[PDB]
């Protein structure tokens, strides 16, 4: 049975939505949308709700709708934000133009220690990140901001079926350009996977220190920071750099050394500098992956093989298929109308 839905101002839109979800606030700066907090009486939490801005106005926007319902539906996993519900006030394809999507809320963020909740922290960010790329997800962008923390230090990491980041939100002095490995920063080559190992060195590097790793100004001095830590690259990396022009400009910049972590991170536990690296290494081939990084010893007092999870199957094959708006429109309404709630 369909519930009863009841209307409200917000947003400056009117919102309708099921008589379960109380106390509507909203919440947030904006950046993962419109997003109002309320109280879900059905199950005793605290949510997110997120009513979609023109869901179905350009065939780039039908799809990025579609893109975000179906990784939100896969995600099951403690360290990973997942999908409480999803509904429409519609009745019939014919009259659906809203989506609302709803998740826990949460209040802070890992921007707002000692060794032993560095070491927490960052196996928790590996426990997600293991179920991630077991489903051939690739997160791109993790950075403090996209990381939320509890009371009680557990963490979940946010950020998934959004737009692709503009060549203006990379732009200059940002953070949202500081945790990308070179090779995405730079479209040195086709990337994989193993660009989110670099993002979690860098998040691990300002826990220990309190302070940026590499807080360039714009692309350039930002890669000339990390070539002076981690040492410019060698022959058998620049074959791989598929980019002309850019394997060209990295071969006018002198040749500089790996420098000692050791005196770099001083201080640190020197379990901790060997997984820094492990884990800042120019060549994306060679850098440890996170089910190799749940069993260094950093983590010992934390690592159990068997409760470090991987994901079910995650078919993305719609990612390379053309469709017409009203196709992707009527695919996203078959996602909604089947969701199943968790237990
Ligand atoms: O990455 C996302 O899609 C979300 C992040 C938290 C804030 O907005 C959301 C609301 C509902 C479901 C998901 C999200
Ligand atoms: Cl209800
Ligand atoms: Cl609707
Ligand atoms: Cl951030
Ligand atoms: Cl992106
Ligand atoms: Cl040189
Ligand atoms: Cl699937
Ligand atoms: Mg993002």
């Amino acid at each position: 049975e369909r519930p009863t839905f009841y209307r409200q101002e917000l947003n400056k839109t009117i919102w309708e939505v099921p008589e379960r979800y109380q106390n509507l606030s909203p919440v947030g700066s904006g950046a993962y949308g419109s997003v109002c907090a309320a109280f879900d009486t059905k199950t005793g939490h605290r949510v997110a709700v997120k009513k979609l801005s023109r869901p179905f106005q350009s065939i780039i926007h039908a799809k990025r709708t579609y893109r975000e319902l179906r990784l939100l539906k896969h995600m099951k996993h403690e360290n990973v934000i997942g999908l409480l519900d999803v509904f429409t006030p519609a009745r019939s394809l014919e009259e659906f133009n809203d989506v609302y999507l709803v998740t826990h809320l949460m209040g802070a963020d890992l921007n707002n220690l000692t060794d032993d909740h560095v070491q927490f922290l960052i196996y928790q960010i590996l426990r997600g990140l293991k179920y991630i790329h077991s489903a051939d997800i690739i997160h791109r962008d993790l950075k403090p901001s996209n990381l939320a923390v509890n009371e009680d230090c557990e963490l979940k990491i946010l950020d998934f079926g959004l737009a692709r980041h503009t060549d203006d939100e990379m732009t200059g002095y940002v953070a949202t350009r500081w945790y990308r490995a070179p090779e995405i920063m730079l479209n040195w080559m086709h990337y994989n996977q193993t660009v989110d190992i670099w993002s979690v060195g860098c998040i691990m590097a300002e826990l220990l220190t309190g302070r940026t790793l590499f807080p360039g100004t714009d692309h350039i001095d930002q890669l000339k920071l990390i070539l002076r830590l981690v040492g410019t690259p060698g022959a058998e990396l620049l074959k791989k750099i598929s980019s002309e022009s850019a394997r060209n400009y990295i071969q006018s910049l002198a040749q500089m050394p790996k420098m000692n972590f050791a005196n770099v991170f001083i201080g640190a536990n020197p379990l901790a500098v060997d997984l820094l690296e492990k884990m800042l290494v120019l060549d994306s081939d060679k850098r440890i992956t996170a089910a190799q990084a749940l069993a260094h010893a950093y983590f010992a007092q934390y690592h159990d093989p068997d409760d470090e999870p991987v994901a079910d199957p995650y078919d993305q094959s719609f990612e390379s298929r053309d469709l017409l708006i009203d196709e992707w429109k009527s695919l996203t309404y078959d996602e909604v109308i089947s969701f199943v709630p968790p237990p």
